[PDB]
């Protein structure tokens, strides 16, 4: 029933993501040169070093909002995607799985700490 705990368990798996081939595309802001258009059609540009640094920062309160920010980098990548068969798109879908699949216990602990925290 650690309440803090999600902290570190994000830190590590942000480590993971970085190891990974494919958050290479996400690693840092989406070039504005590379990709002129992009906020034409992005509203909220994010990506997996600026999620580092809040993290980082002290500047999330729980991992609900990290997986905010991250699923924002994924639906990002889907809007701005010309094709469903894009290479970078076909990347971040495979991050997101991975993603999702080790975020789930992260965010039952917190939200199962937090109860505990008011029985
Ligand atoms: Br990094 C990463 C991203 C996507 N899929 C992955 N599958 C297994 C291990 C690491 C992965
Ligand atoms: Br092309 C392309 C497809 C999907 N997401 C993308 N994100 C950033 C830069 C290029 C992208």
């Amino acid at each position: 029933y650690d309440i803090q705990a999600w902290k570190k368990q994000c830190e590590e798996l942000l480590n993971l993501i970085f190891q990974c081939e494919d958050s290479e595309p996400f690693r840092q802001p989406v070039d504005l040169l590379e990709y002129p258009d992009y906020r034409d059609i992005i509203d909220t540009p994010m990506d997996f070093a600026t999620v580092r640094e809040t993290l980082e920062a002290g500047n999330y309160e729980s991992p609900m909002e990290l997986c905010k920010d991250v699923r924002l980098i994924f639906s990002n990548s889907k809007a701005y995607t010309p094709s469903k068969r894009s290479r970078i798109y076909s990347m971040s879908l495979r991050l997101s799985a991975f993603f999702e699949e080790h975020i789930s216990s992260v965010l039952s602990d917190y939200k199962s700490a937090l109860r505990f925290h008011k029985r």
